[PDB]
């Protein structure tokens, strides 16, 4: 039977990319979603179109509160009950904007900025471990500039950083179930929709490897090499695909 | 006039002696305390029989929830409302217990405690530090040695402090140009959890290089003190192992 | 055309599984070797008899010395004589044995040697490989992902790794506008030394949480095998460990 | 009776405040030079002026060759052949400058022996001789804060200071049974290269986040005293960034 993987922020942009690739590979996939239902719908329908029943929905809110771990064991559950296993969770869903130390309120940028980058993965982690030739394994979606973050972006910055201590935890922790868990950390890939070109391009030129931001495609290109068999052996590792952005000094 | 400090989770163990040193040093302090409230007020009459009106105590819950921002607001005005000023700010409290990722609190309750004393309060905090505000202002956050060599099932107290380290980088960042510095400590074997058997704390000081055995609570605040002090104005958005080396050693 | 790749060290062990997999993926492959004669040229025959006129064997001693320089140039030379263009280097050779700081061989051929073969010789291999250029041109380093937490008295072997950790940065910043990649691949445990008994083996494979064993050499080249890929094609830079969670584990 | 330390590359710049800072903190100093006889000797007899026969001078070349160990022992046995002890060793010296990997004086394994022996072959050396020849005993490594943002086409001098921080890790944990400590302290931008143009300064002044100014030598000497200080005793391979913020700004 085919494997299934489930893939976070799936709509659109790399999240999109990501399950097409893992779709073409021969998954099973659950395109989890939260604003973007025509998007989401438009990919199912591309994707059952090329294998039918091979795609499904899924919508829930991944900002922290009292009913995230019950919206994570639900997404997970709809991976079971449209394919009947789970082998893959991929963690791309991911709130991003500014928080200054200096109309939303703050706890609420807390519950966004922490709950999507951090606790979600986190809940999605634990409910994929509790429903367990397998190949099962995580893939978190990390950032190549963690350690060297755009100015003003605390809450985003503390969330990607978790995120590493949950890649690395839950790397130890499941490894005697055979789960691998491992990340993905783009530099400058696809950029704000309405960003201007000329804005694109002041982070687009401090690309040391063709002065250009990363497709999607090639980010999604490293999520297939991680939960393939050519990878079986690692396991709680962060591959850059940055073009060298992150070795470039001030 | 002296400066002022904040020391979170300050009533005993590695906070009370980081508390004890920067009033040594001359800082007029606020002990900050969620459950330990009869050795907070001990500490602070410690203290203020040495140099009168020097300490106050402030109790806050620092768990995450949708007053906490007031929470750590009223923990720096505590500072100014005392001494009418704030130099320094120690992040130390801190939860610490184990959620295992497969199988009597809840999951939400466990993501508050962990996540809200580890990273969502330093946050505030520091929010709240910067805002109110010769000078020698600075920000110390007491990080993990072992943060990239976690406890067994740990995940979601390894994840505060991961993303405290996040925080340290990034306020060190935005906050230099107001002139405040923001680095951390990492012990990595310090006093021993007080709930732990004497054999597992014995096999724990037995990992330790640098003399079998584990950094005692003033050895940390040397550190938080030297990181505070004038020795240290060039220093921000750097983080110093206290750690005998333990970081080092291979599985 | 085919493109042609140079294995250093690639007589056995992992070097002969990556220029295996690198000739069943289509390229052409240099077998260079030092010491080991008979399973260089054997290997070159199996993959000879395979696809005719693919492989050539290539001796150097990498041992720093005044003319390193020199021998690094020929290994480039000797792939373009024998192939017409060299598209991927691949840095394995190494030597590794412990050089106590307290207490055969002087010094000064332990650094020689330690750092040759893991540092200098991949520099200057790296730099005649620049000098010498659709395309996927790319360089892998074997690294060590204990290189933080290192074996007891192997400080000049470390120091050599550390190095190439270096030069692996230093070399895709650099060469970046060349649209040369660099990266690397940092083996755990994998195949144990042919010197250690099978006891000591069991206690390094016991310390690996995925699967308690160590790296196949083909899992190895599996990941050196990606990085040449076109699937890697934005990847400069990055360093993948292979060690089954190895460097997560604490002491 | 006095504590004594070795300062290499002392005459100047960063390890003479260094050399200073020690000998007003109550050490007799061992000041290393290559070529700055004439600075060294003014800076001992300042150091004399103030306390009698309690600074002397060592020469040596530190570049890598045949002889460099037998130099390394004797600027160990110089220490103890003036103050009978030698509690301090702080490696300084340093070669800077460019090595293109791509080419359109020195050749290039000169070049290696001078970057790769004055920052990380030298100090192995004197680690190995000042261990041998063994209380508050350390090691002081001066490490660079933007060893993973390395300045284009440095790469061995890249390579040079990645094995430094090799070796300070290696020597910490090998170190660590007999009582010496062994740390780093990483600069950013100090002190500006004499040769560069001063437009060039002050483009890399204006990138500092605390200040958009330089580390004087005194602030990096300030981080040593911590780490040579009873203050520090628990702490052992660690790198103390001085960079004010540096390291943390993205291209
Ligand atoms: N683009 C880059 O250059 C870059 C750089 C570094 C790291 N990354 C990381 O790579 C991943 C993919 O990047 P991207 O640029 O494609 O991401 P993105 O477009 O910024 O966000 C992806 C999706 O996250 C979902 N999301 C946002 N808030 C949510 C919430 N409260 N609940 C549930 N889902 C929510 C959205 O789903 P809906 O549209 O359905 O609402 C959105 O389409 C992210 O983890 C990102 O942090 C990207
Ligand atoms: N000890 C070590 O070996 C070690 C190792 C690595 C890192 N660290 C870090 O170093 C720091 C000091 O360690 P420690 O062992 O002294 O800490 P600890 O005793 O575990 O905790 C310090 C204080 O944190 C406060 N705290 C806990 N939950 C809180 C909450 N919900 N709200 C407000 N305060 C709360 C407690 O205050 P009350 O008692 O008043 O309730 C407690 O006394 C911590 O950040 C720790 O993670 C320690
Ligand atoms: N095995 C592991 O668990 C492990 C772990 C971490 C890192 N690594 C790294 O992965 C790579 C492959 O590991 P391995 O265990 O397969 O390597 P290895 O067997 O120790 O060495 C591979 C080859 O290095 C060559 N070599 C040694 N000294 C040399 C010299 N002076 N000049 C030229 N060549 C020399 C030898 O060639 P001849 O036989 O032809 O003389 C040898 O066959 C190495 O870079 C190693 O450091 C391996
Ligand atoms: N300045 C900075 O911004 C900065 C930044 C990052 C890191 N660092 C590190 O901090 C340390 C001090 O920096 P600095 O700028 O003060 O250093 P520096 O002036 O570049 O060098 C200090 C001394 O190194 C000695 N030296 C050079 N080549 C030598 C050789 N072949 N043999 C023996 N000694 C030799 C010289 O002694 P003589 O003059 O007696 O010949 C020189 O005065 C260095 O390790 C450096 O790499 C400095
Ligand atoms: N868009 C988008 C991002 C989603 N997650 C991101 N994380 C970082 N560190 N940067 C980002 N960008 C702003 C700097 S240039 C690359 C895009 C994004
Ligand atoms: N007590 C306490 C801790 C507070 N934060 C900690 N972080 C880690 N990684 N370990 C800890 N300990 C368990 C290992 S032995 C020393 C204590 C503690
Ligand atoms: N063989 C071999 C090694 C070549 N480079 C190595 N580097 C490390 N850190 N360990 C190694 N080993 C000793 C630990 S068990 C696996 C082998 C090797
Ligand atoms: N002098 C000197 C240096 C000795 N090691 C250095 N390492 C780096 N990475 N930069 C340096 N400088 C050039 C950039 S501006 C600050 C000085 C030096």
């Amino acid at each position: 039977e085919a494997p299934a993987a489930v893939v976070t922020g799936a709509a659109k942009r790399i999240g999109r990319a990501i399950a097409v690739k893992l779709h073409q590979t021969g998954y099973r996939v659950v395109i989890h979603y939260h604003n973007s239902a025509e998007a989401a719908v438009s990919l199912a329908d591309e994707l059952n179109k090329e294998r039918s029943n091979t795609a499904v929905v899924c919508q829930a809110d991944l900002t922290n509160s009292n009913v995230l771990p019950a919206s994570c064991e639900e997404i997970i559950n709809s991976c079971f009950r449209a394919f009947g296993r789970c082998d893959v969770l991929v963690n791309n869903a991911s709130a991003f904007y500014p928080t200054p130390l200096v109309g939303k309120t703050v706890e609420t940028q807390v519950a966004e900025l922490i709950g999507t980058n951090a606790i979600a993965p986190f809940l999605l982690t634990m409910s994929f471990a509790q429903r367990q030739s397998s190949n099962l394994s995580i893939v978190n979606l990390c950032d190549a500039m963690v350690d060297q973050p755009c100015m003003a972006f605390s809450l985003y910055n503390m969330g990607k950083h978790a995120l590493v201590g949950l890649t690395q935890s839950a790397a130890l922790e499941l490894a005697p179930y055979g789960i691998r868990v491992n990340g993905v950390a783009p530099g400058v890939s696809l950029l704000p929709v309405a960003m201007g070109e000329e804005e694109k391009d002041k982070w687009r030129r401090k690309v040391p490897l063709g002065r250009r931001e990363a497709s999607a495609e090639q980010i999604a290109d490293a999520v297939i090499f991680l939960v393939s068999g050519s990878a079986q052996y690692i396991t709680g590792s962060i591959i850059k695909v940055d073009g060298g952005l992150s070795l470039v000094h001030a």
